[PDB]
């Protein structure tokens, strides 16, 4: 039996179910479900053998010699769970079921298991975060950067946070015309300030230029108030995230990007990095060829031809630029993609964690996801798809596993950098999928208001900081040349081994 | 001007010579010769531009025409130079020239410069090792494992060294006939015995089986007095370094293996070694993707068509079966190949490194080498081919460098288990070409005898030890689970870049 939670029971448990391990081999045993997990138990073996999976990682449950009578798990951590019953068991009916039920309640009108679990914790993680002390600790307002409380209640952009912070000349009757010429309303707004420089990291969507080649006053004076700002005005950069030719299709389509024409005193540079399907096809070709077990004779080749570290390269080398353009160059910048909410959080809080030694801190990082992932709208329910049985919906991708990947990469360029360790990230990526925790439910701050989040779940960062000794990095603190470098290079980054290929008792 | 070597002196100097860098461009100054090395010095940089490289690493000197006119030189360290002089300067006759004679000097009737060497040293590395004393270490002679001088005028087998252990009870008459049997009379005789166990880990060539199934009483009866000769006399096992098609390809041109007719307590295992023609394509596929540019996008799928990896995997993979065998299973093991001095070297002396702790010493190790691969007979002079203007000879293959890389592996997945680090391993390397030192010149003990190398050169392991704080690592001490178990996977291996791609000033 499983070790129950506060707000978890037992909804099924059945004995004599085989799991078929795919390194060890047949084992036999008890599997129980409750409203939060799967587990399985055996007592035949030493130490025994435990299976102890959230529901909230089950992608699919399918219906199955020796040994094929069964329920199959595909999960979103990189394995397959699959088990025996018997044909004269008759468990299978109810187990399927079950799981079926519990482990998809978006799909069936239930409660996502954070609305029951009643643990309570010494910190309130959801007070950690506070828009208006994170720019204070940046310096901001200033003279050249001020606070508008125009989307206090969502009206200019319903997927940003209430608090933007905009460029001080500019007023908020010209912030409502650009947020007509941005797709969804999504312009451009300080991520981060250098405090030697004043120059800026700045994020948004998309112009909506369009076949006609469409122009905005107001969003071209917008930038140029963006440079404005910064001390030495040499020139804006704007950090498109996509390959030209993909910014090109979305220009036909209404969207596009900042023409040399209109954008007078701008450099356009295309970052290469592709779109969510695409990231998504990669992950499923990185699972097929590392799991249940790896063919070591073209292993180097099969991982090329997912391209998962060409991805992973691509997304560092763009970070890498608008860091180095910000810090070498004492130049402003302006990141962009084509909704602003995937490929741009990537990249700013990448860039900001090469900038600022603050989100290397446990709590520091904490913040960095809640500001630039949480608070800016990168769409989670989608993306992840919590308790919901459309394992092929189009919408779906690893877009923040991607970036914790890349995070991963830095803590291995620079083990001294980081508070944080790697099992501090693998837990992160444990709770994306575990719905236990409220913090990556919704899509929007706008969403996760309604749904009243802070008084109706726990923050997975409550718990992370009930528990500082097993994330805590002990070579950390002695790395006061305070800006990370990290090369972005097929020889020097490495396939996560830790996270992707972990199953393997070995 | 080059800081000259005792010994060494300037052949010929060229004033305003361009070396073409093709990482950090065109650069101009001074190209000296000497009877050792190649100099480019440049006072147009800083810090200075130096080019350091010894004649013995040029495999080809090419003209460019007759900046487009002027010198290539190939060369063996996974590297290409060229220069560019003037047609108005004709300098390039004279240069050419000069390199052509002093880089072969073997082929021009000339001194390798080893023999005009004349520093000193604080030791003397060819004292260091004695085959008696390494002998004794081991706990030989004793009752089983007998000192014969048979050998000690080259009569028995003029390819192994002048002292044998072989069993106690086999005498002299009869090892005349068992040398009859093994190819070149590279009978099996004693590499290494664990103290413990009386176990050995004992060498040879193939046995001359041919296409006849011929066979010998006193070599069958040889091999169970090796049996015997073990406490534990379970059963004894005899490693064949090929794969079987290649062994059975031998038998029908004289050569074979042991038949389990003829062998009757012996299992032969074949570990799938493949042959010195296989490496050298295989050392030039990776020299081609490594050097000058590497292309990023291909670089995984390119690098296993190499197959460089997958050869240094196997290689160890055998070494690992060989140790496990020793150490755990308590039995005697034979090991061959076809001629016993290539593949088996790479077997024998990467066994013992993982059985005994004393050849991970830096004192160990040149004991290792003395011992296992030259006076063993590895032919080094036909591998490398030293001074010797016949680049395309089907007689080179970087067996040693195979031997080398397979122990960075080791001290990259063990780095407290060696007294050696990195720089040791690629100063042994430049050493191997440089010619500088007697260590590697030769194809025998003989050979090294009739050319009196020890009176006529120094040894590197003399320059080494006046040197070893440059060598030693730091980690080193700390690993007293005295047997090493690396993996041999595709995973856990990587491509020494310290080694192959070092050109780079990144």
């Amino acid at each position: 039996e499983p070790p129950l939670l506060p707000g978890e029971n037992i909804k099924d448990m059945a004995k004599d179910v085989t799991y078929i391990c795919p390194f060890t081999g047949a084992v036999r045993g008890t599997l129980t479900v409750t409203n939060y997990r799967l587990y399985f138990k055996s007592m035949e073996r030493d130490p025994p053998f435990v299976l102890d999976a959230s529901l909230g990682v089950i992608n699919r449950v399918e219906k199955i010699g020796e040994n094929s009578y069964g329920l199959e798990t595909v999960c979103k951590d990189i394995r397959n769970l699959r088990f025996a019953h018997k044909p004269e068991g008759r468990t299978r009916r109810s187990i399927f079921e079950n799981l079926m039920k519990y482990a998809f309640p978006v799909s069936n009108n239930l409660p996502l298991f954070a609305f029951e679990y009643k643990e309570v914790f010494p910190e309130n993680g959801w007070k950690l975060y506070d828009p208006l002390l994170e720019y204070r600790r940046q310096g901001i307002p200033n003279e050249s950067w001020r606070i508008t409380k125009i989307n206090e209640r969502y009206e200019l952009c319903d997927t940003y946070p209430a608090l933007l912070v905009v460029p001080a000349n500019i007023p908020d009757e010209e912030l409502k015309r650009v947020a007509s010429f941005r797709s969804r309303g999504r312009i451009p707004v300080l991520s981060w300030i250098h405090p030697e420089s004043q120059a800026t990291i700045t994020r948004c969507s998309q112009p909506m230029v369009g076949v006609s080649g469409k122009r905005s006053k107001e969003d071209e004076k917008y930038l140029q108030a963006i440079m404005d700002s910064n001390a030495q005005s040499h020139k804006i950069f704007i950090f498109d995230a996509r390959p030209s030719v993909n910014a090109v299709a979305n220009k036909a389509k209404g969207g596009g990007y900042e023409s040399e024409d209109a954008y007078q005193n701008a450099e356009l540079v295309f970052l290469d990095i592709h779109n969510i399907h695409v990231m998504r096809e990669s992950l499923r070709k990185l699972k097929e060829i590392v799991y249940p077990n790896i063919e070591e004779t073209h292993w180097l080749s099969n991982l090329e031809s997912t391209h998962w570290l060409e991805h992973i390269k691509l997304i560092l080398a763009g970070a890498l630029r608008i860091a180095d353009k910000v810090e070498s160059g004492k130049t402003s910048v302006v990141v962009h993609s084509s909704d602003g909410w995937d490929r741009t959080a990537q990249l700013t809080s990448l860039a900001m964690l090469m900038l600022d030694g603050y989100y290397r801190t446990i709590r520091g990082f904490e913040v960095l996801v809640e500001k630039e992932w949480l608070s800016f709208g990168h769409r989670f329910q989608l993306r992840v798809g919590h308790g919901d049985k459309n394992h092929a919906d189009a919408d779906r991708s690893p877009v923040f596993l991607q970036f914790i990947d890349c995070v991963w990469q830095m803590t291995r360029q620079f083990p001294t950098a980081f508070e944080f360790n790697e099992y501090f990230l693998i837990t992160i990526l444990d709770h994306l999928y575990s719905c236990l925790f409220g913090t990556f439910l919704c899509n929007s701050e706008q969403q996760r208001g309604k749904e009243n989040l802070p008084k109706r779940t726990v923050s997975l960062w409550s718990y992370i900081n009930s528990q500082l000794e097993d994330f805590t990095n002990p070579l950390y603190g002695s790395y006061s040349n305070h800006v990370l470098y990290p090369v972005a290079s097929m020889r020097h980054l490495e396939l996560w081994v830790g996270y992707y290929i972990r199953w393997n008792p070995r």
